[PDB]
């Protein structure tokens, strides 16, 4: 079995393997990528997402969210508050402000200390969840907007034709900024492009373990495991290195910085934080591998998680048993 121990893995492909995406992310997985949840990608040399990032500034930010934390440094849950719209110029001069801009630091383990130290006591501002992209039309390998989409690829697999679309998201970030533990809607894969700016510290929990985080996490959350059974899908909750050592919680961390793509694998649960201002770009996407994942996925039918408009259909043709229910919960 290749990557027993689930190590993240770090890949290099060249400009002629990097010509077509789901041989490559087959590649990744003959040498037991996805064991670790999560994959690292260095663009060849070559390759450039577009040519300038000196025009971006007037990109509306609609509903910026503060992330607003309770609970203690190492187990707390934030919640959403929406600000008023802003520029993507106005929102990076935000970030660099003395209120959110980075501490001085002297490596990203310091930083990475600090912010388990200390994220809890301030409420950054994020720009999440953008529909739209920045690669440039001409971009012809690995950008995130040509990708196929999970609609085709379940047409593919199953025969069945299916409404729905597939795009893009950017996201703006600063200091503190975090993503709570999750895995994607209906345990899809997912890549993100660090376009520019600061890095993205991530941890990942391998697939093959992610019901020992399930279980800790309705330990540390039991009001919240009460409401749901799938409360994870709220995407609200976090859980320290320290305390996932402390209890046994197999995981791994890797840095992100710009002009890397990381992969998420099918139930590969990750969280992290951004260490200053940046933009991400991000998708969805399935592979015939994913199919028994989408299969088995939990959903949140209480309520809280809604979602896009293109689950239905995924969870009405792998889950019928469950739709009823969830929709429900949609509606
Ligand atoms: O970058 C972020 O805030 C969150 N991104 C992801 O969870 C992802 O790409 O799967
Ligand atoms: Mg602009
Ligand atoms: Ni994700
Ligand atoms: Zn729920």
């Amino acid at each position: 079995a290749q990557n027993p121990n689930c190590n993240i893995m770090i890949f290099h492909p060249t400009k002629e393997e990097f010509n077509d995406f789901d041989k490559y992310i087959a590649y990744m997985e003959s040498q037991g990528a996805h064991r670790a949840g999560l994959a690292k990608i260095i663009p060849p040399k070559e390759w450039k997402a577009r040519e300038t990032y000196d025009n971006i500034s007037e990109i509306l930010i609609a509903t910026p969210l503060q992330q607003v934390a309770s609970g203690r440094a190492g187990v707390f849950t934030q919640y959403h508050k929406k600000k008023k719209a802003m520029t993507v110029g106005e929102y990076r001069h935000l970030a660099n402000s003395k209120k959110y801009q980075t501490p001085p630091h002297q490596n990203f383990e310091d930083l990475e200390r600090k912010y388990w130290k200390n994220r809890i006591y301030n409420s950054p501002i994020y720009g999440a969840d953008i529909s739209g992209s920045l690669f440039d039309e001409n971009t012809k390998q690995w950008n995130l907007g040509h990708l196929g989409t999970i609609q085709d690829l379940l047409e593919k697999e199953c025969g069945v034709v299916i409404e729905g679309v597939n795009t893009p998201y950017l996201y703006f970030g600063m200091w503190k900024t975090t993503f709570a533990w999750h895995t994607e809607d209906m345990d899809l894969y997912s890549i993100n492009y660090l376009h520019l700016g600061e890095p993205k510290t991530w941890y990942v929990v391998p697939p093959e373990h992610g019901q020992r985080l399930e279980r800790l996490a309705r330990e540390l959350f039991p009001g919240s495991s009460r409401g749901c059974g799938a409360f994870l899908r709220h995407k609200v909750a976090l859980i320290s290195p320290t305390v996932l050592k402390e209890n046994g919680i197999p995981f791994n961390r890797i840095t992100q910085e710009a002009g890397e793509f990381m992969v998420t694998f099918p139930y590969g649960y990750h969280a992290g934080f951004n260490h200053g201002f940046n933009c991400a770009e991000a998708i969805n996407f399935a592979t015939p591998r994913w199919i028994d994942y989408g299969k088995m996925a939990s959903q949140c039918s209480c309520g809280e998680a809604r979602v896009t408009f293109s689950m239905d259909a995924f969870v009405r043709i792998l889950q019928p048993e469950r739709y009823d229910l969830w929709k429900r919960g949609q509606d």
